């Protein structure tokens, strides 16, 4: 990986670890649409994405930069805030998550 893609993982591997997992647990695999109920989840969400998937794509060396990785992770929480009304706990979730996430790829190296 190249340093910056190297910082990526940092932050995917703290996204997964047991600090964040209260508030992570929702994002650590694909929705499961038929089996949550959510008969009208894929006709909203047209690309979903998840964490076991940016792992997936991480490990496959499929994120070529940066940008690519983080372009992933914020359609996961897009992808929450769109299907989801605002008041919805999942999305207290995904709004913690993505604090975690967005103030360490802040802190990417130059
Ligand atoms: C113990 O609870 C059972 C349970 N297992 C799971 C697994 N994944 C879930 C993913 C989502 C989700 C995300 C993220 N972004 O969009 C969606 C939609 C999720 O969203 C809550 C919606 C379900 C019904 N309308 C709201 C729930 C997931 C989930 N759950 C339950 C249902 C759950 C409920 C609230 C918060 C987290 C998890």
């Amino acid at each position: 990986l190249s340093e910056q893609l190297k910082h990526c993982n940092g932050i995917l591997k703290e996204l997964l670890s047991k600090k964040h997992a209260a508030y992570a647990w929702p994002f650590y695999k694909p929705v499961d649409a038929s089996a949550l109920g959510l008969h009208d989840y894929h006709d909203i969400i047209k690309h979903p994405m998840d964490l076991s998937t940016v792992k997936r794509k991480m490990e496959n060396r499929d994120y070529r930069d940066a940008q690519e990785f983080a372009a992933d992770v914020r359609l996961m929480f897009s992808n929450c805030y769109k299907y989801n009304p605002p008041d919805h706990d999942v999305v207290a979730m995904a709004r913690k998550l993505q604090d975690v996430f967005e103030f360490r790829y802040a802190k990417m190296p130059d």
